[PDB]
C-alpha cells in the first residue's frame, strides 16, 4: 500500500500506515504505554488481550442509517415504508458527506492501521473489504472476524467496500440533521462505504458487512443465512437455525461433523460458505466445563471485550457489572473441528429450524413443506417460561431487504439441492418439562442420516405438521405433542393460543405477495 492510496477516500496528512499487521505486531501495539481511554488493552492470564468499549456494549440500531439514493431507493427495506418495522433509516446524501468528512478528518494526521480482508469464503462471490482505523485493537478485531488474505491474494487486492472506524469522533450537528444522537453507523451503497462514529462496540465492524452482504447477495440469487453449518464425513452439509437458547451451538457441535461456521453463511451456486474468518462469542458465565471449545480458544490472538479483568490479571467471566454482553473474538482456527483450509462446502441437504416452545405445543420433530419452510423461517419463533419471541429469518437486525426476499432465495436453493427442512422443538412438552438433550440429539442423528426424508408420517392438526410415525432411538410416545396432555382437548386449547400468536405476528409480512400468499400455509385456528 501507500499513503496516496488512502487520499482517494478523503484522508490526508497520513503519518505512517500499518498494513495487514501480523498478530505479533498487533499484540505489541495493543500494549503501547501511550494509549489512552478505550484504546488501552491489558494482557490476561489466559494469554489474550482485553479491551473496554465504554458505554456502547452492544449494537446501536437507533443510530443506523443508509443513504437513500438511486441505488437503494427502490431496493432497500426502509424503516419509513410498509408494514414491517425495522431500523433501516434513510439518510440524505448531503448528511452522508458530512458524516464521511467527520470520519476522514478524524483519521487524517494520524498513524493508521489498514486491514484488507474478505467477507465470504467462496472466491467467486466474496466481498473485498478495506478497513481503516487509528486503533490497533480495532484492526485486530477485523483481522479476527473477516477472512485473512494470503500474501499472494493481497498483491491483486481491489476493495469492493471501505469501512472507516472513527469511534473517536462524534457529530455535533446531529440534532438539526434529524438524527438520533451524536453517534452514527452509516452506509452508502453507491460509494460502497461504511462509517462508524462515536461507538466503540466491536460488533459494528462485523455486522455492518453482514448487513451489506444481506443486501448484495439475494439480489444476485445468493441466499444469506443466520445459521450455523457443519459437514459430515461424506460431505453432507446441514444448516441449523435458531434464536438464543434453542440449542443451536450444542446441536451443531459434533465430533464427527466439521464446522463451517457459527454465525452467518451464504449459499451460492457452489454451496454454503462462511461469511467470516472468526467467531465473536458471548462470554458471560463462561466456564471450561460448560464451553470447552470457546474457553480453549481464549489465548494469544483472541481479543476479549468488556470482560472484567482483576488486578492480578485473572478474568471474572461471571461478572456482568458492565454488561451481560461480554464477548471474545478469535480467528476461526482457534477451534479445532472446523472445515479447513477454506470455510465452505457443498450444498446443504438438511435444514434444521430449532425452537424452544414454552407452550409445549410443537412436536419434537416435524418435516416441513416448502411453503411451511418459508413460513417458519419468516416467523423465527421461540419462547421462554410463556413469553413468545418472533424474529424474522431468525435475525431481523441485519436484514436489508424485505424478509420474504430471504425466504424465497433460501427455498430456491433448497429445492435445487433437494434439501429437506425440519422443525425441532428443543423446549417443553405438555408435562411442563423440557425435552431431553438425549432425545434432541437422537432426532438430529435421524435427520442427518436421511432416515426421515421419506419416512411415514401422520399430520398434526392446526399446524399441519408431518410427524414421523417412528423414530430410531427415541421413545415413540414423545413424537405426538398431544400425548403429554391429559386429553387432546387440553393440547388444542394451547395450540389455538399459539396459532393465533403466529398469525398475528405474520400479518406484518403480507404487504408483499410472497408474504400474503404464505398466510394460507400458516397455522390454522380451530373451526
Amino acid at each position: 500500500l501507500t499513503p496516496q492510496e488512502l487520499e482517494a477516500y478523503g484522508i490526508s496528512d497520513v503519518h505512517d500506515i500499518v498494513y495487514n499487521p501480523s498478530y505479533d505486531l498487533l499484540y505489541q501495539e495493543e500494549l503501547d504505554p501511550s494509549l489512552t481511554g478505550y484504546e488501552r488493552g491489558v494482557l490476561t492470564n489466559l494469554g489474550a488481550v482485553a479491551v473496554d468499549t465504554g458505554i456502547f456494549t452492544g449494537r446501536s440500531p437507533k443510530d443506523k442509517y443508509i443513504v437513500r439514493d438511486d441505488t437503494t431507493r427502490d431496493t432497500f427495506w426502509w424503516a419509513d415504508k410498509g408494514k414491517g418495522k425495522n431500523d433501516n433509516k434513510p439518510l440524505s446524501p448531503e448528511t452522508w458527506q458530512h458524516l464521511k468528512g467527520l470520519v476522514t478528518r478524524q483519521l487524517s494526521g494520524k498513524r493508521l492501521f489498514v486491514v484488507d480482508a474478505f467477507c465470504g469464503a467462496n472466491p467467486d462471490t466474496r466481498l473485498s473489504v478495506r478497513f481503516i482505523t487509528e486503533v490497533a485493537w480495532q484492526a485486530h478485531f477485523v483481522k479476527n472476524m473477516f477472512i485473512r488474505p494470503s500474501d499472494e491474494e493481497l498483491a491483486g487486492f481491489k476493495p469492493d467496500f471501505i469501512v472507516m472506524n472513527g469511534a473517536k469522533c462524534t457529530n455535533p450537528q446531529w440534532k438539526e440533521q434529524g438524527l438520533n444522537s451524536e453517534n452514527f453507523v452509516a452506509f452508502n451503497l453507491t460509494e460502497r462505504m461504511q462509517l462508524i462514529g462515536g461507538t466503540w462496540y466491536g460488533g459494528e465492524m462485523i455486522k455492518g458487512m453482514v448487513s451489506m452482504m444481506n443486501y448484495l447477495l439475494p439480489l444476485k440469487g445468493i441466499a444469506s443465512m443466520h445459521c450455523s453449518a457443519n459437514v459430515g464425513e461424506k460431505g453432507d452439509v446441514a444448516v441449523f437455525f435458531g434464536l438464543s437458547g434453542t440449542g443451536k451451538t450444542t446441536l451443531s457441535t459434533d465430533p464427527k461433523r466439521r464446522l463451517i461456521g457459527d454465525d452467518e453463511h451464504g449459499w451460492d451456486d457452489d454451496g454454503v460458505f462462511n461469511f467470516e474468518g472468526g467467531c465473536y462469542a458471548k462470554t458471560i458465565k463462561l466456564s471450561k466445563e460448560a464451553e470447552p471449545e470457546i474457553y480453549n480458544a481464549i489465548r494469544r490472538d483472541a481479543l476479549l471485550e468488556n470482560v472484567t479483568v482483576r488486578e492480578d490479571g485473572t478474568i471474572d467471566f461471571d461478572d456482568g457489572s458492565k454488561t451481560e454482553n461480554t464477548r471474545v473474538s478469535y480467528p476461526i482456527y482457534h477451534i479445532d473441528n472446523i472445515v479447513k483450509p477454506v470455510s465452505k462446502a457443498g450444498h446443504a441437504t438438511k435444514v434444521i429450524f430449532l425452537t424452544a416452545d414454552a407452550f409445549g405445543v410443537l412436536p419434537p420433530v416435524s418435516r416441513l413443506t416448502a411453503d411451511q419452510t418459508q413460513y417458519h423461517f419468516l416467523s423465527g419463533f421461540t419462547a421462554k417460561l410463556p413469553t413468545p419471541t418472533f424474529s424474522a429469518c431468525f435475525g431481523a437486525a441485519f436484514l436489508s431487504l424485505h424478509p420474504t426476499q430471504y425466504a424465497e432465495v433460501l427455498v430456491k436453493r433448497m429445492q435445487a439441492a433437494g434439501a429437506q427442512a425440519y422443525l425441532v422443538n428443543t423446549g417443553w412438552n405438555g408435562t411442563g418439562k423440557r425435552i431431553s438433550i438425549k432425545d434432541t440429539r437422537a432426532i438430529i442423528d435421524a435427520i442427518l442420516n436421511g432416515s426421515l426424508d421419506n419416512a411415514e408420517t401422520f399430520t398434526l392438526p392446526m399446524f399441519n405438521l408431518a410427524i414421523p410415525t417412528e423414530l430410531p432411538g427415541v421413545d415413540t410416545k414423545i413424537l405426538d405433542p398431544r400425548n403429554t396432555y391429559a386429553s387432546p382437548e387440553q393440547w388444542q386449547e394451547k395450540a389455538e393460543t399459539l396459532a393465533k400468536l403466529f398469525i398475528d405476528n405474520f400479518d406484518k409480512y403480507t404487504d408483499t405477495p410472497a408474504g400474503a400468499a404464505l398466510v394460507a400455509a400458516g397455522p390454522k385456528l380451530h373451526h
